[PDB]
């Protein structure tokens, strides 16, 4: 399937134990996609002070369309030293590995895979 319905656990930035997916734009997009497939991917909602507490490169989910079955359509865009790889809509948050942190909410998304 080109799209997969996911429910992503929303994590508080200060709870996150593994603060990025790796060391290159290509690696973080790779790892993010693997974790999304394996149900081991969390979402941190971006506000003032959040991104400097996480590791670059960043992986965002961005709204790709204006929402089947409550699931917002999203795609992956990476960022490293102020350059983004991809072009999409508004940021829903930054993806991180999920290793058992307690979420505050779930974000229903339809991921372009």
């Amino acid at each position: 399937k080109t799209h997969v319905q996911l429910s992503l656990p929303v994590l508080q930035v200060r709870d996150v134990l593994v603060r990025g997916f790796g060391d290159s734009v290509e690696e973080v997009l790779s790892e993010a996609r693997q974790h999304l497939k394996d149900g081991t991917c969390g979402l941190v909602e971006v506000e003032k002070g959040v991104l400097p507490q996480l590791e670059q490169p960043y992986v965002f989910i961005k709204r790709s369309d204006a929402a089947p079955h409550g699931h917002v359509m999203v795609e992956l865009v990476a960022e490293l030293e102020g350059i983004q790889y991809g072009r999409s809509g508004e940021t829903l948050g930054v993806l991180v590995p999920h290793v058992g942190e307690i979420p505050v909410a779930y974000r229903k998304v339809l991921l372009r895979k």
